[PDB]
């Protein structure tokens, strides 16, 4: 497979909630969007220089098309949620929403926008249960990159499951950016079709004394070891082939 220039960058729709806008941002857009586009720059260098093939299939990355920024939470309704709402959900005593919940609720409330990218990907501030810093759609034992309707019996609409989140919060503190980088790329590497790299394939999951663990493995990397910052064969070879079926569907030229 020969790369296609003009179809190898996935280009995002960044939503910065509230939480977001207040406790990253400092109530500033200039810092809220200077935080999002450094760390998804920084991704992009983990993807653009991936070789997919392990020879030239490389140079398929990311970048942002728009950063939408909510200042305030969402009004809503009695009855009614919104990813944007003041309270968590379903327990408003909770810092946070239910990791699950928060990312169908995003990609119903993001439908429409969601639609015309090839990701959305929500950024928010909230301490999830047991450690929990991101979701994603894609890469499961459907959805991922380019919008794929889903109809919603619940929701009584099509929502489109190419989206993520993460969060920059975890056990009461704001991670390390080194750490938030890792968390945002591991949820683009299920969008991009890479399921975790298993304990059973030491080629996909190594020791510390030799370089660490890949990306893509299910206990958050810290990215203090070498093989944390990229991915593994496994992950390469799943992802090849999402390339391979994705890029001429959704992917853009790069900017
Ligand atoms: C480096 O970031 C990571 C790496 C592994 C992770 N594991 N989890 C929990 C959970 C449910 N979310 C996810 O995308 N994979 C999962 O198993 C993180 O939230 C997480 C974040
Ligand atoms: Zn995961």
């Amino acid at each position: 497979a020969d790369p296609d220039p003009m179809k190898n960058t996935c280009k995002l729709l960044v939503v910065a909630d509230h939480r977001f806008y207040r406790y990253m941002g400092r109530g500033e857009e200039s810092t809220t969007t200077n935080y999002l586009i450094e760390l998804i720059d920084r991704v992009d260098d983990i993807y653009r220089n991936t070789a997919w093939d392990n020879a030239g299939f490389k140079g398929y990355g990311i970048q942002i098309e728009q950063i939408r920024i909510l200042k305030s939470p969402q009004e809503v309704k009695p009855g009614e949620k919104h990813y944007n709402m003041a309270k968590s959900y379903p327990n408003e005593e909770k810092d946070a929403w239910d990791v699950k919940m928060l990312l169908e609720q995003f990609s119903f409330d993001i439908a429409e926008e969601a639609s015309k990218v090839c990701l959305a990907h929500l950024f928010t501030y909230q301490d999830f249960d047991m450690g929990t810093l991101g979701l994603a759609y894609g890469g499961s034992p459907h959805g991922g990159v380019c919008p794929k309707a889903y109809y919603s019996p619940v929701g009584k609409k099509n929502i489109y499951l190419n989206s993520g989140l993460t969060s920059t919060k975890n056990y009461g503190k704001t991670i390390l950016t080194k750490e938030a980088d890792l968390v945002t790329t591991h949820e683009l590497g299920h969008n991009f079709g890479a399921e975790h790299d298993p304990d059973g394939l030491a080629e996909c999951a190594p020791n510390e004394d030799q370089g660490g663990k890949y990306v893509m493995y299910p206990i958050a990397v810290s990215g203090d070891h070498e093989n944390n910052k990229m991915f593994s064969q496994c992950s390469k070879q799943s992802i090849y082939k999402t390339i391979e079926s994705k890029a001429q569907e959704c992917f853009q030229e790069r900017s």
